[PDB]
């Protein structure tokens, strides 16, 4: 419908072009068409094999060959891209490039919404992180050189280099080293547009927030609603419509009504849900169960429930997941030494809350929420391991802001001392300790006695002491135990001799299957399979309506 008349799209467009000619001597290299001989360059073809300039952009502006002002921006997207290929990133014309880009950038964004579109941005996804099949967590970085087989084994150009020979094996089957793709990690995804039904303009989907199962009859833009004053039908895949629980009222009624004391100017109501609860085992590693298991002195494994719980705030109009954590529980059916615990798996957040003064304060009030609620049940200690991601990696969340810092092991330490001292100023949690001070107090002098945590330290680190040993268990627990300690809490939520006569933990919130929410592996790979970042708000006000639709459909 809306057709943009040549002498429209030349007026609005040409000041941008203009800005780019005006850049001396930036724009030198990029105003005539590359004659690859002249320019004494002959192998320019063999690389670039759309050439692209402004003068030839110019010429396609002043005759009308452009329909529509996003092919405008494709060209000198286009005319960018093979510079920045062609040259080194250390040359003269590289540099250049980069500085009318930016210039363009600048110009591009307020012209296109001038004529009545999302954005001018040009907009692509992160990049993935490339491991390595060579080593354990080897990694490849962004643009340096790499080889491949079948898109599915990559190899660092040294610990390809490194093999002795020509033949690599994978798995086992064995490939010569000429069946590897030599390529460069620079591949990048372009932003995904929806077209307006009823203008035709085109618009990035993420900014427009436009999912076809939330809206099948397709989109229409905001522009075109307001002209005849209607307004999108309502999104009832929200955070707020996911079925409700006890633990998930309880921690959200803790939450707003701690937002309602601060009063805090532009705050919004935080909604809490529990989306996956299931009934699964941790078994004892081969170490562990040798020594103390095949004797009878350990059970082989403990039943717990994990359950998974986000937070989600409404912003700008549309929810925002902020905040994700799953939970072990280990009932009193459980054999000793895990019965009536409860360990953090992993927790993870995005930075977008608001306001941001009382973004702390919140993701304390879940916390301490969740000691108060599993107190009530009857678990009677807590534990948590302080330790942070592994760099570039993601708990959770997929994909983080750049901007939103990782703490170290001493703030992330320090962090949670706070919370837990409030929840001891609210009588919640009676006290604390660390694994050392509390293997103490418990007169600990076995391997056996310590909980055993799905995907803890601890179980880890006893395998390899064993090994190490030739045998033992617990030669040096209490070294390990000291030498590690500031980071491994044990939280005592009901203490002492009412500890020892309690009555039956009951849960009264039923089961919830959701293969999507157990454990993090499998949202984190949906995330990163549909590209669902959570690295701007925008990118995360879109990842976290397609999560949502995902809870509610599957
Ligand atoms: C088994 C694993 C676990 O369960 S424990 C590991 C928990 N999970 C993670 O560490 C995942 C990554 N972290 C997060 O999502 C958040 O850091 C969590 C843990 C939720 C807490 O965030 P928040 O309450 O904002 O505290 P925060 O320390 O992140 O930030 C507050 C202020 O400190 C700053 N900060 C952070 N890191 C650094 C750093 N490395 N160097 C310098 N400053 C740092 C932040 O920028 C922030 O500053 P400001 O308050 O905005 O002024
Ligand atoms: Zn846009
Ligand atoms: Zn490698
Ligand atoms: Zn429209
Ligand atoms: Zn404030």
């Amino acid at each position: 419908k809306k057709i943009f008349k040549p002498e429209e799209l030349r007026q609005a467009l040409m000041p941008t072009l203009e800005a780019l000619y005006r850049q001396d001597p930036e724009s030198l290299p990029f105003r005539q068409p590359v004659d690859p001989q002249l320019l004494g360059i002959p192998d320019y073809f063999d690389i670039v094999k759309s050439p692209m300039d402004l003068s030839t952009i110019k010429r396609k502006l002043d005759t009308g060959q452009y329909q529509e002002p996003w092919q405008y921006v494709d060209d000198i997207w286009l005319m960018f891209n093979n510079a920045w290929l062609y040259n080194r990133k250390t040359s003269r014309v590289y540099k250049y490039c980069s500085k009318l880009s930016e210039v363009f950038e600048q110009e591009i964004d307020p012209v296109m919404q001038s004529l009545g579109y999302c954005c001018g941005r040009k907009l692509e996804f992160s990049p993935q992180t490339l491991c390595c099949y060579g080593k354990q967590l080897c990694t490849i970085p962004r643009d340096a050189t790499y080889y491949s087989y079948q898109n599915r084994y990559h190899f660092c150009e040294k610990c390809f280099n490194e093999i002795q020979g020509e033949s690599v094996s994978l798995g086992q089957t064995t490939i010569n080293k000429e069946q590897f793709s030599k390529r460069k990690n620079d591949t990048l995804d372009p932003e995904l547009f929806v077209e307006c039904t009823e203008c035709g303009r085109k618009m990035h989907q993420i900014c427009v927030l436009h999912h076809e199962i939330i809206w099948p009859a397709g989109f229409v833009c905001d522009g075109c609603l307001k002209k005849s004053a209607r307004t999108r039908k309502e999104n009832k895949f929200s955070a707020k419509r996911l079925p409700s629980t006890r633990l998930g009222t309880f921690l959200e009624n803790r939450v707003n009504d701690f937002l309602r004391r601060q009063n805090h100017p532009e705050s919004g109501e935080v909604t809490v849900r529990v989306v996956h609860a299931s009934d699964k085992t941790v078994e004892v590693k081969p170490g562990m169960k040798a020594r103390f298991v095949d004797s009878g002195e350990m059970a082989e494994s403990f039943p717990y429930r994990t359950k998974a719980l986000f937070a989600f705030e409404e912003i700008d109009g549309v929810d925002l997941c902020f905040f994700g954590m799953h939970v072990q529980e280990y009932g009193s059916d459980c054999p000793p030494p895990n019965q009536r615990r409860v360990y953090i798996s992993y927790l993870d957040s995005v930075h977008f809350f608001r306001p941001k003064c009382l973004r702390t304060a919140v993701y304390h009030e879940i916390l301490i929420g969740y000691l108060e609620y599993v107190k009530k049940l009857g678990y009677t200690t807590g534990h948590i391991w302080a330790c942070p991601p592994s760099e570039g990696d993601d708990y959770i969340f997929h994909c983080h802001p750049p901007d939103q810092k990782i703490p170290k092991p001493k703030r992330l330490q320090e962090w949670f001392k706070k919370m837990l001292d409030k929840a001891v100023s609210e009588r919640i949690v009676h006290d604390y300790k660390d694994i050392f001070k509390q293997a103490t107090e418990d007169r600990l002098t076995s391997a056996k006695e310590l909980p055993y945590f799905e995907g803890d330290f601890w179980p880890n680190v006893l395998e390899e002491s064993i090994k190490e040993s030739g045998g033992s268990g617990s030669q040096k627990l209490y070294a390990t135990m000291e030498k590690h300690k500031e980071v491994f809490f044990v939280i005592r939520l009901i203490a002492g001799p009412a500890a020892n006569s309690l009555p039956p933990i009951v849960d009264p919130d039923p089961l919830i299957p959701c293969d999507l929410m157990d454990g993090r592996d499998a949202f984190l790979t949906l995330a990163r399979d549909k590209h669902l970042e959570f690295s701007s708000l925008r990118r995360a006000q879109w990842s976290t309506m397609c999560m949502l639709v995902e809870l509610h459909t599957q």
